[PDB]
């Protein structure tokens, strides 16, 4: 048995951009208010309050090339 | 047996860019009010309150290339 | 058996980018109020309250190449 | 000639208030930009750019009580 | 001729308030820019950019009484 | 002629509150750029550029009683 695995890439994964800008994220600007009385908790409590995991991502770039290669016998 | 892997790779990710900027992120720009009165907790608790975990994240490229090369005989 | 595992990278990953600034995150701005009266807990309590873990992170690449190879026997 | 100007006040003006408060004013929050090329002014100029002459009054009671009293001959 | 200005004031201008408080003035949050080219100006030039003659004002009181009298002959 | 200017007066001006506090004022929070090029005047100038006669009055009082006498023959 002979197995030749000899894939080749020329590729190019390409962007090109002017200015990127004047961007605004404000999320939770408005008034965020909890009143709680007399509750029973008989297990686990996981509670978040507000403004949370908020993500701004502005990459000048963000071109991804993702690849797998694989033999088995 | 034979096994010859010879993957060959010439590939470019790229990015050409202009200024990047004037980016604003205000997550929990306002009021958060919490009132609790006579609770009970029999088991654990997580609590978190206001701006938390938020992410700006602005790369002058960001590019990924991620590539996996498997054999198994 | 005969085995040759020869993979071959001439890759790239770049960028090229203009003047990267003018980033703003002003996350928890608002006022963060928690009052709090005859609570009960009887197991473990973990509270994060105001402003935590927020992250600006503005590299002038930030580019990956993220590569993995695996042989077996 | 007889003249009696005699007026009598007993009033009140009278305010009653709860708290006060939990007020936002914010003018001007967004970007302003002015470009100008090439303007020929022969006479007075007069420019306001921005955020200018805003007022928050707040009293806690702003009561007016404005009165004119007046006799001739 | 008998003239006789007897005028009587006996009034009450009034407040009562609660807590007064939380309050919030944020004028010119905004990027403000200006750019100028090639411009003449033959007369007098007043400018102003930012921002400016901006008032809070928050009196526990700001009760006015104003009375004016007047008598001629 | 017999003139008699007798005005009565027992007035008061009141104000009663709380705390008085909390109080924000941030004018000009925002960027503010200019940028001028072979500009001419042939006549004065006056340029305010940034955060300028702003006020923050917070009397606990901040009443006003005024009042004014004329008499002429």
């Amino acid at each position: 048995v002979q197995i030749v695995y000899k894939p080749v890439d020329l590729s190019k994964v390409t962007s090109k951009c002017g200015s990127l800008g004047n961007i605004h994220h404000k999320p939770g600007g408005g008034q965020v208010e909890v009143k709680s009385e007399k509750l029973d908790f008989k297990d686990r409590v996981q509670s978040k309050i507000g403004s949370l995991d908020n993500i701004t991502h502005v990459p000048g770039g963000g071109n991804k090339k993702i690849e797998t290669h694989k033999l088995t016998f």
